[PDB]
């Protein structure tokens, strides 16, 4: 149901987030793309 | 006109931005050492 990031020797599942992802281009010339959510925890602290 | 951080094998120029960047020290003991302005994308996140 959701969707993790975890090294590729041991299971250790964190939920998404723009610390642990790399963006670049653009949402057409990947093959096999999947749509979801990346999260931002500094909006929380803006908002407060 | 502009500088950018990329790497070494292959040309992908970077937005210079303080997330690429590591402080140390001052600037009198680095020779070749070049002027320019480093961005910060925090400014506007806690501004706007
Ligand atoms: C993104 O998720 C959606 C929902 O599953 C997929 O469907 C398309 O999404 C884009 C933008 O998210 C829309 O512009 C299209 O109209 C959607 N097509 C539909 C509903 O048939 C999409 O495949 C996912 N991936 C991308 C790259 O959009
Ligand atoms: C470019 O950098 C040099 C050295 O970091 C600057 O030279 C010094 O500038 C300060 C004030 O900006 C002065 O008080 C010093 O006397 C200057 N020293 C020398 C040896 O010139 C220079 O001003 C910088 N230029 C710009 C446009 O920022
Ligand atoms: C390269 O050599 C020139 C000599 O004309 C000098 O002015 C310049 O500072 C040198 N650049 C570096 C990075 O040392």
């Amino acid at each position: 149901t959701h969707w993790f990031v975890t090294q590729r020797n041991f299971y250790e599942p964190q939920i998404i987030t723009t610390d642990n992802t790399f963006v670049s281009g653009d949402c057409d010339v990947v093959i096999g793309i999947v749509n979801n959510t990346v999260y931002d925890p500094l909006q929380p602290e803006l908002d407060s």
